[PDB]
């Protein structure tokens, strides 16, 4: 694992745990990497407080690491998320959009387009109609259609927005078959079900029962160098769960590849999640960079700024495998002894996670898979 992958991870918690506490019966669905890194890329922009802040939001203690080992591990995860030939199926962008009029400084806009590969936009927030089509219409093309009217209300005032956005559909290294899936219960509560498609496949899979987590464990890995790692909590154990995970507990599963015959229910689910970043990171101790206060003087030098709207869109495909042209075939035994079935088919904790940086990429909580 990379120098920074440690906080990230911490981050991922502080982010998850936040929302998790907001609302108990909402899906949650973020990525820790992309609003890190989009975060890691505004307090470039900063000095003093405002920047201390966001690295501080982010999990890094300032009196214990360098602040170009925090960029050069935001740098080097970038590099390895943006392969050319990476095969991970992965479509991210952050869209920097201030007003017209202001004069940028040209290190940031160098720094934010050649070291964070995002996009910088100058737009007249004037009329909020052009402004907004401006910036939906960009995540329209930045995600391929599969992100529509993004933004819904903009301010009157608003001179600084950043949109930050992932879309992603992976293909399982060992995939399940479409004919198999069948709409099956999900336990939404102890007494109410709701209707899913149910993946299923007999056969040898990273899964074990973790007594120390109440809950079953299962990897399953991506093309692409990713692992999607679930958790389903035994009855009454979710928030123990949730509680009690940890970057080295999952850096332990990672590092066992053994595989045991199981029959496995996984549903196929779309989900998303919105996210507020002047909310839910003000609540995560980020504040001055959204607050007249801010000093963003490596954005614009004379000019008072402050960062008016900060938006995270998350979206995830599961399905039997998220592309139908193949080449690669291969044969799993599986023993004579009778299969364990194990159902993912009430709610469950997820995180896909980067293989050679071991960077959560996603995490998640499935509550209800028709939650839309
Ligand atoms: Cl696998």
């Amino acid at each position: 694992f990379n120098k920074i992958t440690p906080n990230l991870a911490e981050f991922a918690f502080s982010l998850y745990r936040q929302l998790a506490h907001q609302s108990n019966s909402t899906n949650i669905f973020f990525s820790p990497v992309s609003i890190a890194t989009a975060f890691a890329m505004l307090s470039l922009g900063t000095k003093a407080d405002t920047h201390d802040e966001i690295l501080e939001g982010l999990n890094f203690n300032l009196t214990e690491i360098p602040e170009a080992q925090i960029h050069e591990g935001f740098q080097e995860l970038l590099r390895t998320l943006n392969q050319p030939d990476s095969q991970l199926q992965l479509t991210t962008g952050n869209g920097l959009f201030l007003s017209e009029g202001l004069k940028l400084v040209d290190k940031f806009l160098e720094d934010v387009k050649k070291l964070y590969h995002s996009e910088a936009f100058t737009v007249n927030f004037g009329d909020t109609e052009e402004a907004k089509k401006q910036i939906n219409d960009y995540v329209e093309k930045g995600t391929q259609g599969k992100i529509v009217d993004l933004v819904k209300e903009l301010d009157r005032d608003t001179v600084f927005a950043l949109v930050n956005y992932i879309f992603f559909k992976g293909k399982w290294e060992r995939p399940f078959e479409v004919k198999d899936t069948e709409e099956e219960d999900f336990h939404v509560d102890q007494v109410t079900t709701v209707k899913v498609p149910m993946m299923k496949r007999l056969g040898m899979f990273n899964i074990q029962h973790c007594k120390k987590l109440s809950s079953w464990v299962l990897l399953m890995k991506y093309l692409g160098n990713a692992t999607a790692i679930f958790f389903l909590p035994d009855e009454g154990k979710l928030q123990h769960l949730e509680n009690e995970l940890t970057h080295d507990i999952i850096t332990k599963f990672l590092e066992n590849e053994d595989r045991r015959s199981a029959s496995l229910h996984l549903p196929k689910l779309s989900i998303t999640g919105t996210y507020d970043l002047k909310s839910v990171l003000g609540q995560l101790g980020i504040t001055k960079v959204f607050s007249n206060g801010a000093d963003l003087s490596g954005v614009t030098e004379e000019a008072p700024l402050k960062l008016s709207k900060a938006v995270h869109k998350a979206v995830l495909t599961i399905d039997e495998k998220g592309t139908e042209a193949a080449g690669a075939m291969f044969l799993e035994a599986i023993p004579m002894s009778i299969p364990p079935e194990v159902k993912f088919n009430k709610p469950f904790v997820f995180l896909m996670i980067e293989q050679n940086t071991k960077s959560p990429l996603f995490m998640g909580k499935v509550v209800n898979p028709t939650q839309k």
